[PDB]
């Protein structure tokens, strides 16, 4: 049974609600971004109305075969009436196709559903600038000031140097990054740019790729894997057994491997500044753990809900215990008395 937090008073509507069967008066199900715990249920054999994106809406067409009839792209930025109520989807700087919606209740009362953000000073001049907003269902992955990590920006440039440094000494060596998911794709983008390369990739990952409307794509990925030095590779092949065996495959064109796993946050985000991060090492291979998050900062996070001064704030991660719903509710507060609203 469906979850209050995904649940819109007043409408007809639910987010990222598939894994439930048949919502009780339920008449459209929106999708903030195509991310395996938000989809689940999701199939061809899905006969109710899903409001997303449209890169979300490519996704759900080619990768879990959704008919075309029950998919229903909405453009960003801009006002659309569905079921008979106002909404606007809003860019979330999650990953592709991932958006924020802003709901217009017909009683006056205005929601944010953020899905899966990581918020920026930038949405402070989106169409959140007009008006006042009443309750806000917010993304708590990072919901505690022990979360630090450093910008999107501060990491990619720790990753262009660290491999431009590395195949320059060796032209033979070959560069991999780990993949689970959509997101994060700037990392394998800006270290194939630097190297004069394409990413090489399998057929299903490729296919991934191709919804997700980046410009001049056709010119930055492949599936012929010898024509590339910059290989995907699965999240969990990315350990020194699972290496060594993917550099068996590649017929002695290479003699070391260098590799990434973009995490979240880790422990060592305590204590080691990005500038100063270093590899695990075994042999010929080294592996990079870099934080590069698509989730808000504990600061990130206070700042945007600081300048929005919802309401009322009702948690959508994090739900499941006492202590974790007893620390959100205790920030909450404080961001509040602090800020006067
Ligand atoms: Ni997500």
């Amino acid at each position: 049974t469906c979850p209050f937090y995904k649940k819109i008073p007043g409408t007809g509507f639910t987010v990222d609600a598939f894994q439930y069967g048949v919502v009780e008066g339920c008449t459209a199900y929106f999708l903030t971004h195509f991310h395996s715990d938000h989809y689940a249920g999701l199939s061809k054999h899905f006969t109710f109305p899903v409001y997303c994106s449209e890169i979300t809406g490519n996704l759900l067409k080619n990768k879990l075969h959704v008919q075309e009839q029950y998919i229903h792209p909405l453009p960003l930025d801009t006002e659309c009436i569905v079921n008979g109520v106002k909404v606007v989807l809003l860019d979330a700087n999650h990953c592709p196709g991932a958006v924020m919606i802003l709901f217009y209740l017909p009683n006056g009362t205005v929601i944010l559903h953020t899905g899966d953000f990581r918020a920026d000073p930038s949405m402070e001049r989106s169409l959140l600038a007009d008006q006042k907003v009443h309750m806000l269902y917010l993304d708590t992955t990072y919901c505690s000031p022990e979360y630090t990590f450093p910008s999107q920006q501060e990491v990619i440039r720790f990753a262009i140097n660290t491999a431009f440094e590395a195949v320059t000494l060796n032209p033979h060596a070959l560069v991999v990054c780990g993949t689970y998911s959509i997101g994060k794709e700037k990392v394998f983008l800006a270290i194939a740019d630097v190297l004069g390369s394409k990413v090489g990739m399998s057929q299903e990952k490729y296919k991934t790729l191709q919804c997700l409307n980046i410009p001049e794509i056709n010119s930055l990925i492949t599936t012929d894997m010898c024509s590339s030095l910059v290989h995907l590779l699965p999240m969990m092949q990315i350990n020194f057994k699972g290496l060594q065996s993917h550099l068996k495959k590649c017929g002695g064109k290479y003699n070391q491997i260098l590799a990434f796993r973009p995490t979240g946050w880790t422990h060592s985000n305590k204590f080691t500044r990005i500038a100063d991060v270093i590899p695990q090492t075994k042999g010929n291979i080294s592996i990079y753990g870099i934080p590069y998050s698509e989730h808000s900062s504990y600061l990130e996070m206070k700042r945007f809900v600081q300048w929005l001064k919802p309401q009322k704030i009702i948690p959508t991660v994090n739900v499941g215990t006492w202590k974790s719903r007893s620390t959100m509710e205790k920030y909450f507060r404080e961001w509040k008395l602090e800020a006067g609203y």
